[PDB]
RNA sequence: CGGCGCCGUUUUUUU
């Protein structure tokens, strides 16, 4: 295909008798089949057509050509050797796509891709891996390249994830002695003989649990009957870690000063110690658990009958992900092969966990239907996410955070039960039950926004929760841009909203204070995750009390609420960390991966900056005016829409500067580029 | 409304 290189002594001696010439070679960024090399002498470049005669050579390598050209020799390789792209299946080998395309398609052998990757290919559709060249054959029009584990350097990674750790308030030093002397100090724990007498044994039953490919811990659990006259029987099973955290020990003083866990992209830091965390109170598969359920009978609409709270002992069948619950929705009549699915134990099978999927998708569908009639706001934007590696549990791949039915179907009876669990703790102690609230937005900036959308002619009303959701909702279709569009008008919807709280119902005297305003619900608690939340916790205690198991609890509404701010606090911080861990990552992409070139529309103008979007990444950057090549810059405000107008410096003194006007709703390009020494990059307009 | 004329502000589920 390709034609040999040129050996280096008659490079020499072509070089000395003149007829061959030496340059950079640039290839065309829209037009990929040609590319050129600056002329010794003359003003019109030297021109290469094709991909055979630009031999092997990628974008910036001095080459030297030979006379209408054809490259010959590469004498020193400038190109980094490293591209970003998607994997799929063409056997040995698997398919690479960069992103650009003036870089050719990479066979990665099968053995360094992703242990799940030969079982289920769509998993990994849009998912974003580096990938070096190691070598390209005269034979062949692909490269040979090597996928590229371990994002970064654990050497540089660690001191920055230490510092975004230190500049919030986490602590992550090892647990004390005395915490670790509270836990049950036995030999492999079993469930102690005088509890199953007082306790309802479910281990016979179907029960199991969905959560994310990286999940840590496991909190929740599901179950569903079909019953006899068309009904169904469904029950939310939660970890009991109450009886595993005694109410004041130094395990509980702990927790409670950490108040939440937080995860970071390549590790955790968790609030219990890892034997509670990830042996005893987990709901790992196969193995006797104790759990605090929740049981309604439902109507095949998702009408509630009569319901029971009690504390059961289960035994999990499987462990599914998001993934693998999604491929049973869409599969309602056809056998899916094992190969495709986690181990199972031998006490069920995996047609009846097939229709409980089913039977529990039909009624959350109508569940959100009814929800979504009644008025609810649902506000979500872009997220980013990152795979790891089984062998290692490093960060390797990088995709945009997708919400699928299996989300919905597991949101939807997690809200269910945190709304039963609500109005049970409420009505048994009006005073002291720790729930959750969401204030209406502010009104000041609400007339802005109406303004600003009548001038830009985009009907959007904000009188109610359900008419601002139908807005957000008819947005110009689902064409290229409308997506984009729709996204930059929720961001500016986002900003009057308000902070959700933790409260204790003991200090707010007013039931209109009650209600959440996104959800539309006169009353909320958090229930379903005592593991990586302490309210949780607290919630348990309350709702054990409540049904006779325990005394009630001494703590008082004052220490409640204190403890709830805390909790506000450490999960505002969580939240910050859990982005900026994200941040670093992809800035660690962007260094070895060179400068990403993409199209970016303008969400937001200030007088000498403005964000972006960059539509092919899913980030959001802010681009200064200081750092560009610029004449001048000027900011105007025309009513309540604003403008950025920019006059490029001239490259030469006979043409007249270009003027460039900037309002939001716009298209730009832009590139972004890795910061010389450090983790972090930057957007330029060029 | 705040912070220093210039900047800041989100809901839900799982981990």
């Amino acid at each position: 295909i390709f034609e040999t290189y040129m050996s280096k002594e008659d490079v020499s001696e072509g070089l000395k008798r003149g007829t061959l010439i030496q340059g950079v070679l640039r290839i065309n960024p829209k037009k990929f089949h040609e590319a050129f090399i600056p002329s010794p002498d003359g003003d019109r470049d030297i021109f290469i057509d094709g991909v055979v005669a630009r031999n092997r050579a990628l974008n910036g390598d001095l080459v030297v050509v030979k006379l209408s050209a054809k490259v010959v020799y590469i004498l020193e390789k400038k190109h980094s050797r490293a591209a970003t792209g998607f994997l799929k299946l063409l056997r040995k080998y698997a398919l690479f796509s960069p992103s650009d395309h003036r870089v050719p398609r990479i066979y990665v052998p099968l053995k360094d891709c992703p242990q799940d990757f030969v079982a289920r290919p769509k998993d990994y559709a849009n998912t974003l891996f580096i990938c070096r060249i190691v070598d390209w054959k005269e034979d062949c029009n692909f490269a040979l390249g090597q996928l590229a584990k371990s994002l970064g350097q654990a050497g540089e990674i660690e001191p920055e994830t230490e510092g975004i750790l230190t500049e919030y308030g986490v602590d992550f030093s090892d647990f004390s002695s005395e915490v670790l002397e509270c836990l049950p100090q036995g030999l492999p724990w079993t469930i102690p003989p005088e509890e199953f007498s007082k306790r309802r044994d479910l281990r016979k039953d179907c029960i199991f649990t969905i959560d994310p490919s990286t999940a840590r811990d496991l909190d929740d659990a599901l179950s569903c009957k079909p019953l006899a006259d068309g009904n169904f029987k469904v029950g939310v099973h939660i970890a009991d870690v109450s009886y595993f955290v005694p109410e004041g020990s130094d395990l509980d003083k702990v927790a409670a000063e950490r108040a939440t866990s937080v995860y970071l992209v390549q590790k955790v830091v968790p609030m219990l110690p890892r034997l509670l965390c990830e042996e005893l109170c987990s709901l790992n598969p196969m193995s006797d658990k104790l759990t605090f359920s929740v049981i309604w009978t439902l109507t095949p609409e998702g009408k509630i009958l009569d319901e029971w709270f009690g504390r059961t002992i289960i035994r999990s069948c499987t462990k599914l992900s998001y993934e693998h619950a999604q491929s049973m929705i869409e599969s309602p009549t056809e056998k899916i092969p094992a190969k495709e699915l986690p181990p199972i134990s031998p006490e069920h099978s995996s047609e009846e966990v097939h229709q409980a999927v089913l039977n529990l998708h039909g009624i959350a569908k109508q569940l959100r239907q009814q929800r979504f009639v009644d008025g609810a706001l649902r506000l979500d934007q872009l997220k980013l996410a990152f795979t790891l590696d089984h062998e290692t549990g490093l960060p390797q791949g990088c995709h945009i955070y997708e919400y699928r039915e299996s989300n919905k179907l597991v949101e939807e009876f997690m809200l269910l039960a945190n709304m039963a669990v609500a109005h049970k703790i409420h009505r048994a102690f009006p005073e002291q039950a720790l729930l959750r609230r969401h204030p209406p937005p502010q009104t000041r900036m609400l007339s802005d926004l109406v303004e600003f959308c009548d001038q830009m002619g985009l009907p959007v009303d904000f009188s109610s929760a359900g008419a601002l959701n139908k807005s957000l909702t008819q947005t110009f279709g689902d064409d290229k841009y409308s997506l984009a569009r729709k996204e930059v008008l929720t961001n500016m919807c986002s900003r009057p909203m308000q902070m959700a709280l933790y409260f204790c119902s003991g200090l707010l005297q007013d039931p209109a204070q009650f209600r959440h305003y996104a959800l539309n619900v006169p009353l909320y608690t958090h229930f379903t995750s005592p593991i990586r939340r302490f309210a949780d916790v607290l919630v348990h205690r309350l709702l054990a009390a409540a049904l006779g198991y325990r005394e009630r609890l001494d703590m008082a509404p004052d220490t409640l609420q204190k403890q709830a701010d805390h909790c506000n606090d450490r999960r505002m911080a969580s939240k910050r960390v859990q982005e900026l861990s994200t941040s670093l990552f992809f800035a660690v992409l962007v260094k070895e991966s060179g400068p990403l070139e993409s199209e970016a529309m303008v969400m937001g103008i200030l007088k000498q900056a403005f964000d972006v979007l960059v539509l092919r990444y899913g980030v959001q950057k802010r681009i200064y005016c200081n750092a560009l090549a610029l004449r001048s810059h000027h900011f105007q405000k025309v009513g309540k829409k604003p403008e950025l107008t920019l006059v490029w410096e001239p490259e030469d003194m006979e043409q007249e500067p270009a003027q460039q006007v900037i309002t939001i709703f716009s298209l730009v390009e832009v590139v972004l580029q890795a910061e010389s020494t450090a983790l972090k990059y930057s957007a330029i307009l060029k």
